DNA sequence: CCAGAACGGAGCGTTCTG
DNA sequence: TCAGAACGCTCCGTTCTG
């Protein structure tokens, strides 16, 4: 019974920074928290995020690795 | 002042018979010749401007289109 | 099993040329 | 004039490494 992505819905390759998700989503917001992520949403900050679109709003995806509880100390 | 009808940036001319910036000239170029079908991830309505059109090249590209963008113009 | 690095690919935007 | 090539850059995601 595949386990998916809390952020995106691919499938989860394991526990990351706390939080059930894929391998993209693990090193986008590693990414994202080290950077400077001054993201911004091109619709009304409600973008779909799965596998086709994760690419498309990343202001959108870092919000969902939050609202997911995704932290790099855990 | 002049704009590029698509993203709002400044213009640098009239390309493929449209006022646009350097960027969106060749972005359309890209998504015309490269065959890769687009999908929005929000309602097919995003803003596209200086730092936003990054975000949905299928808006971007509708706009292109909607402006009259053309090969062989 | 997980974090962090590395690596090759894609896309974007500028610059230069004629 | 503007069309096009090309390059350096950022970001992405899979794979390694510790
Ligand atoms: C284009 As790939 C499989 O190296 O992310
Ligand atoms: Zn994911
Ligand atoms: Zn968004
Ligand atoms: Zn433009
Ligand atoms: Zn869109």
């Amino acid at each position: 019974p595949p386990k998916l992505c809390l952020v995106c819905s691919d499938e989860a390759s394991g526990c990351h920074y706390g939080v059930l998700t894929c391998g993209s989503c693990k090193v986008f917001f590693k990414r994202a928290v080290e950077g400077q992520h001054n993201y911004l949403c091109a619709g009304r900050n409600d973008c779909i995020i799965d596998k086709i679109r994760r690419k498309n709003c990343p202001a959108c995806r870092y919000r969902k690795c939050l609202q997911a509880g995704m932290n790099l100390e855990a």
